[PDB]
């Protein structure tokens, strides 16, 4: 099961509020942890979703953890942001 | 004095490297903790300047800490990353 462990990756073609819709909607279902993972363009998109996530409350939200490295996405180098959260209510 | 406490927005008019090269320079000074600040599209070139920094030694180059929120850039939202680092040799 995934109560409290969802890994997620965001995208550049949905919206920003589809993944904060997304997640706020999970984190209904128990979901406190979750990972935005996204490249290049998409990620932007993850840091929107977390900060208008965080603009949504702050406490029932914490920062566990956040990462940034670059990998290969189409035969070429990217740069690529692992955006860790918590709720705490 | 700033030994130990640089603190420099990326953009994404220059190049990653462009950043690497002044950021490896900014070390030789003595600057082992450095903050990259950027936005939207430069919000990639600062993540790449660092993942690509590391790619020199991993030893010699610490992640201290990372955050990341949106802000208002041009009477628009933007999506910002703040990077940190630090050089453990």
């Amino acid at each position: 099961m995934t109560e409290k462990l969802n890994e997620i990756v965001v995208r550049k073609t949905k919206n920003v509020e589809d993944h904060v819709l997304d997640v706020i909607v999970l984190f209904n279902q128990g979901i406190d942890e979750v990972i935005l993972k996204g490249t290049g363009r998409e990620i932007s998109k993850a840091v929107d979703v977390y900060n208008s996530l965080k603009d949504r409350l702050g406490d029932g939200v914490q920062l566990v953890n956040v990462q940034t490295g670059s990998e290969v996405r189409d035969r070429r180098r990217i740069s690529y942001i692992l955006l860790r959260l918590k709720r705490v209510y």
